[PDB]
């Protein structure tokens, strides 16, 4: 009955029907991504009306379609041809992956690159690529990857150890033509093995690990109801998914005595990309964006128990669409479990003689993906105190070049001739803000020091300053460590029992951002990635902060189109875009696989409550 | 048999024993401090000599005296007396926490002072603090506590809800006088009660959360012996304590294959100050340095199973002197367990077929203590892939005052009338560095941008630079988040399988240092606080960033005395000292009892390994 729940294989089924009798989902047709669309902005009172929305392709060469369905009504809402060379390609399909290198291996330029370097092409898997804009002018308008080798051995021979360095080459994955192959000159393809399963490599296993049992002997704490909405220690929201962003948090709000109040209306990774830094001509055109290129959702890993997600969990099994238009579940593609926190608040008072502990606990909500060498998790967490946190996890394999004789700048070495270049993961967060309901603001606050005077004669008095964003040409904002600074949303029109402004804190990690030249294309296309924090005003179509269609798409779309509006943020509807990321220098301890590193953000708080929220909470 | 195992019970008497013997401890003596020493750089193949360090205070009011015992041989090294003036005063005396007030409610101006508040001089509690250096002449060579008063309505109120603002007092605890009364004139008590376990404040408690159960059933992975020598999952260490740092580390190592590779020699907290910003005259000249006058490891708490330590716990139980020389055991003073940590490395490789992951776990080593108002948790971590972690969790009731009608720039409001003066949490990590032996050097490494041109067509090329500090005049640095600043510690003489020099990244969380005045007194006496991180070269006499007497002691000692020596630390035995802190400006969400809040620092392993080290570490 909630408008909020995850789409049914039954849906799916249905937009494939309704598809199929409009005439839009014929043979040579593919969706490249199919989502449910989120209710309209009250409409709470009126009946429901679930919409789809999905990307056509066609494989035959006609030009690519988005359509809005409604399965209720089991109607077509609206259908447009895409213009792919102006508005963008739509998102790599799963089948083209493989269409890189079986085309490669009959291609002469391809045989003679790899016979050069007395390369068995068997033996030769080839990484399909994301391919973005550069100074290729026959690419407007057609759907190209690109593709970098990399040598397997045998079957189970992880072809990562062994980059073949100075060739690329680039393909047309729809008239199934290479367009290119360059060859900039021989590298020795590095010969040791990065087998992380082999024996001989990882020595003896360790006998010393003793068990860690974790269990819930009465179950867990948190209430799952209508599929997917969770209650958890006065904590309430709805848990979906989508095949481009992966899990996504709808209404977030907290019990807090008998008032049910919003905190978030949508939280979600709305983009992650991944530049590189080495400017080889093999690989610095290469940037991925994993969410808008690739669509993470799509790649999330079946979860096992006991090795993923530790502990009593209860899973979601998503169900997304294939290229056809039928129903895919991703078995326990979603954990969600509780977890003891260690110390909440404690307190041992001399006078009173009250000694007093209470323990923390959080609300996990997690998926994994991958692509390619890459594996992401993704992890969304609710603490007992109001605390709001997001954490990402990378691991996988690094990716790998050679690593040049006499050294480099941009490039570490992990083994004998491996290299691997320099890069950043960079993630943006969109959270559709809802303080006490949508009249909401943001304020940037900073430490404000003091100088030793009149008023402050010790030198000691410190202090803050906060500043209202009131629109959106001042709310593109960047970090401050030294200064402290942080971003609060507030509510102007709810106020706390002191008659202050309810509000929320988020706290920044304070990492680098995009480092690229400012005009470089990657700069462009990821310009959400060049700031820290990004306000606008809300709108239904404003969804990504790269735009809908980010393959093989120049700049024009995404957030510095969004906020050239210059839209009135002081006490309105508003959404809060912060970037976030990790600065990767290869370390020789990142392989042969990498150790998972982290970056993240939270929310907490800021006189939201009349006091602390949990003093409720039980001992022992 | 170790010369790192903790005081036995033994020694402390032994101790007593031989200054007893020699005339140091006759019935006017007390005991301020009391440690063991480290044993001395080499002497490892020598016996051991355990040796005892000891200040002495005398009620009768002669001078205190500074001993070194060897309890081995049963001797006094040394003994000198201290003129308090110049050097400062030993550590505040438990005992002296109660005769602030005792004193003050027979003082004719103080009772003045209550009466005009119309307060009942048996209900008011006087919290006994730290004096600091200011203008007050006749207070140098004199031991000074300063009082700040608190209304308790009945013995389990909690009187931090009611501090009497406009009035403090200074008394000199050995002469037993009140030096001073001053009132700056009356504000209301605020009236609200802070009683967190009354159930009128917290309501009806929570029946929503159902049992978590961590349980080992073969027992923990790690080995306690010798009463306190650890060994988990490759690592190695001794876990110490002392009453002035608390836990301290040695001898942190790695087992890297057959070899036992030194990491770090000694890791302690070796200060931490809470700097006041409210300019009122009642409390500008707060600030508490609560491991270097109050003495953190002599208030640590006995730490309950299942509230403040959860799963398999290990204690240890601590002994320290008592006042006059008797040994005391803090029960169960120091949690020892291992816990899981998700995921340690994943991938699902495509072209191998394999699907691999591992868990992650770390080994945690924590003690709470609690001062006055303030309870803090010290927690060190040992991760499975090389990661070492200092996380400090700060609770307990905040600091409060009268909040001014009319607001302020520097008070926080937490309930009517009721005011939090803003403050800082600042702690000095002292790392006595030893990355693969005692000869290393510091970089200070900085991402690098590029500039779109020659080299760098396409503009995606970044990169990094170290700067190697060679002498201490050039190794007190700052941090700088933008540019990703870290500090990695090298053996130059050591080199991986690479050709390059072993190395840990230290990785702080770039928050705000000490904001006084450059010109204040907490400044000259916290100089340590106002730079992230120093490096000197090691001195056996170079223990506190603050020296070894902070009470009462002006700026002259400490990191700033040191590094003028100007001393070789390029390839040298070295210490890293790194300041980070909390910078807290109190929310409605922090009362009545302020949720955990955290700071801290890690290292992480940068090349020091050939390869990752937990590809050893087994599936499930
Ligand atoms: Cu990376
Ligand atoms: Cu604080
Ligand atoms: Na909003
Ligand atoms: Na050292
Ligand atoms: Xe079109
Ligand atoms: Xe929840
Ligand atoms: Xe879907
Ligand atoms: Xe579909
Ligand atoms: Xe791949
Ligand atoms: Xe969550
Ligand atoms: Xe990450
Ligand atoms: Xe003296
Ligand atoms: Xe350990
Ligand atoms: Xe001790
Ligand atoms: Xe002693
Ligand atoms: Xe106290
Ligand atoms: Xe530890
Ligand atoms: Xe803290």
């Amino acid at each position: 009955a909630s408008p909020f729940r995850l789409a049914s294989a039954g849906e799916i089924s249905e937009v494939q029907g309704i598809l199929r009798t409009a005439g839009l989902l014929g043979p040579e047709k593919r969706i490249a991504y199919l989502g449910v669309l989120d209710p309209a902005r009250g409409a709470g009172s009126e009946a429901e009306d679930r919409r789809f929305r999905v990307f056509i392709h066609d494989v035959s060469g006609a030009r690519p379609q988005e359509v809005t369905v409604s399965v209720t009504n089991g109607t077509v809402i609206s259908a447009v041809e895409l213009d792919t060379a102006a508005t963008g390609e739509l998102p790599v399909l799963e089948e083209e992956f493989e269409v890189v290198e079986q085309l490669l291996a009959t291609d002469e330029r391809w045989l003679k690159a790899l016979a050069a370097r007395n390369l068995d092409v068997s033996k030769v898997r080839v990484a399909p690529l994301s391919a973005g804009v550069f100074e290729y002018a026959e690419e407007r308008g057609r759907r190209i990857l690109r593709g970098l080798a990399f040598v397997q051995d045998f079957p189970e021979d992880s072809a990562w150890a062994h980059p073949v360095d100075g060739l690329v080459a680039y393909v047309d994955v729809v008239s199934k033509e290479v367009t290119r192959v360059i060859d900039t000159g021989v590298f020795p393809v590095p010969a040791e093995h990065g087998n992380y399963t082999d024996p001989e490599l990882t020595g003896p296993l360790r006998t010393t690990q003793k068990p860690i049992s974790i269990t819930q002997p009465e179950g867990p704490s948190f209430t799952v109801t209508g599929g997917n909405h969770i209650e958890w220690e006065k904590w309430s929201l709805d848990v979906g998914f989508d095949v481009r962003e992966g899990v996504v948090l709808h209404n977030i709000a907290f019990r807090d005595g008998d008032r049910l109040r919003p905190i978030i209306n949508r939280a979600s990774i709305a983009e992650m990309v991944v530049p590189y830094g080495d400017p080889s001509p093999i690989r610095s055109w290469q940037n991925y964006f994993d969410t808008g290129e690739y669509l993470v959702g799509q790649y999330a890993n079946s979860l096992e128990l006991g090795c993923d997600c530790l502990g009593d969990i209860t899973y979601l099994s998503p169900v997304i669409s294939d290229a056809f238009g039928n129903p895919r579940e991703i078995r326990n593609g979603i954990c969600m479990h509780e977890e003891d926190w260690g110390i909440l608040a404690k307190h041992s008072d001399l006078w009173s003689g009250i000694n007093y502990t209470r323990r923390n606990r959080r609300m996990v909500i997690s998926f994994f993906t991958t692509i390619g060498n890459y594996d992401y998790g993704f992890y969304w967490y609710l603490y007992l105190d109001g605390t709001i946190e997001f954490e990402a996890k990378a691991t996988g394999v690094v990716f790998t070049s050679a690593f040049p004789e006499g050294g480099s700048d941009n490039i570490s070495q992990l083994a004998p001739g491996l290299g691997a270049p320099f890069h950043q993961h960079i993630f943006s967060a969109r959270l559709d803000m809802a303080i006490d309901g949508f009249t909401n603001r943001v304020e940037e606050e900073d430490v404000v020091r003091q100088t030793m005077g009149p008023g402050n004669e010790r030198g000691n008095a410190f202090s803050r300053k906060r500043t209202v964003l009131t629109r959106e040409s001042e709310a593109v904002r960047e970090a401050d460590a030294r200064t402290g600074r942080t971003w609060i949303i507030s509510n102007p029109e709810s106020k706390n029992r002191l008659n202050e402004p309810v509000g929320y804190k988020l706290h920044a990690h304070n990492q680098p951002t995009l480092l690229a030249d400012p005009g470089s294309s990657i700069a462009r296309r990821a310009a959400f990635a060049t700031k820290d924090l990004w306000v606008t005003r809300y709108a239904d179509d404003e969804r990504y902060p790269t735009g809908d269609f980010v393959n093989q798409h120049s700049g024009g779309a995404g957030l510095p189109s969004y906020i050239a509006q210059d839209r009135d943020i002081d006490g309105q509807d508003i959404v809060v875009w912060h970037t976030f990321g990790l600065t990767h220098f290869p370390r020789v301890e990142d392989w042969p696989i990498m150790p998972v590193d982290t970056v993240g953000f939270k929310l907490r708080p800021e006189g939201f409550f009349d006091r602390s929220p949990v003093l409720d909470v039980p001992a022992n």
